[PDB]
C-alpha cells in the first residue's frame, strides 16, 4: 500500500528494551543518622559552609587522580580535565556539584557514605550541644552531612574506572538507597545534587555563590567554573 508521506508517530522507533536498575536500601550506623537528624532539624547561622565540605571532597578526589597515575599511568590518557563545576538549577531548585576525580564504586557509596562509624561523630555531636559553630564539622571527618543544612533531599551520580555508574540517594529520616544508573553517562567522576529546602534557595543566586567561594574555597587546586542560566 503505497506511502509517499508517514507522519512522525508511525516512523516512531520502538524503545530500547527497558533496563532494569538493582536497588538496595541500608539504615544509616547510628551515629550518623543521629547527627543527620540534628543537622537538619536544628537552626545554625552559618550554613554556607556546605558548600567549602563538599568542594573539599571534591578536590580530594581530584588530588587522587594524581596520586593514582603512580601507580596506574593509564589516567594520564585521560583528555578529561580536572575540574569542579558549579549548576545552579532555579527550575528544579537545585544546586549540583560536579567533578571529574576518581569517583566511588557501588561499595564505596555503601561504605564512606553512610554504613561504616565514623570515630568523630560522637564528639562532634557533644561540640554541637556544647555550642560549637557547624562550621567544625569537616574538622571531625563527617562534613558530607552538612548538606542537609541546606539539602532536604541529596542525590550522588559516581562512576569510579573499576565499577559502573551508580546513584546513592537519601532524605534522611535513618535509609539511603544505592542504585545500578544506567542513565546520563558521566565517564569518571561525581555529581552532587542538592535538591534545597524552600528557605535555602539564596544558594542559586551566582552573588551567593560567588562570595561563599571566595569566603571559603579559596584553596582548591583545580579550576572551579559556575554555571549560570541565561536570564529569560
Ligand atoms: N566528590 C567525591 N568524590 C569521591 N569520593 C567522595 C566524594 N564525596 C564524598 N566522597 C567519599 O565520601 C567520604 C566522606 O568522608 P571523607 O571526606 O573522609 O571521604 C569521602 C570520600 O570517600
Amino acid at each position: 500500500v503505497p506511502r509517499g508521506s508517514h507522519m512522525p508517530e508511525e516512523t516512531q522507533t520502538q524503545d530500547q528494551p527497558m533496563e532494569e536498575e538493582e536497588v538496595e536500601t541500608f539504615a544509616f550506623q547510628a551515629e550518623i543518622a543521629q547527627l543527620m537528624s540534628l543537622i537538619i532539624n536544628t537552626f545554625y547561622s552559618n550554613k554556607e559552609i556546605f558548600l567549602r565540605e563538599l568542594i573539599s571532597n571534591s578536590s580530594d578526589a581530584l588530588d587522587k587522580i594524581r596520586y593514582e597515575s603512580l601507580t596506574d599511568p593509564s589516567k594520564l590518557d585521560s583528555g578529561k580535565e580536572l575540574h569542579i563545576n558549579l549548576i545552579p538549577n532555579k527550575q528544579d531548585r537545585t544546586l549540583t556539584i560536579v567533578d571529574t576525580g576518581i569517583g566511588m564504586t557501588k561499595a564505596d557509596l555503601i561504605n564512606n557514605l553512610g554504613t561504616i562509624a565514623r570515630s568523630g561523630t560522637k564528639a562532634f555531636m557533644e561540640a554541637l550541644q556544647a555550642g560549637a559553630d557547624i562550621s567544625m564539622i569537616g574538622q571531625f571527618g563527617v562534613g558530607f552531612y552538612s548538606a542537609y543544612l541546606v539539602a532536604e533531599k541529596v542525590t550522588v551520580i559516581t562512576k569510579h574506572n573499576d565499577d559502573e555508574q551508580y546513584a546513592w540517594e537519601s532524605s534522611a529520616g535513618g535509609s539511603f538507597t544505592v542504585r545500578t544508573d544506567t542513565g546520563e553517562p558521566m565517564g569518571r567522576g561525581t555529581k552532587v545534587i542538592l535538591h534545597l529546602k524552600e528557605d535555602q534557595t539564596e544558594y542559586l543566586e551566582e552573588r551567593r555563590i560567588k562570595e561563599i567561594v571566595k569566603k571559603h574555597s579559596q584553596f582548591i587546586g583545580y579550576p572551579i567554573t559556575l554555571f549560570v542560566e541565561k536570564e529569560r
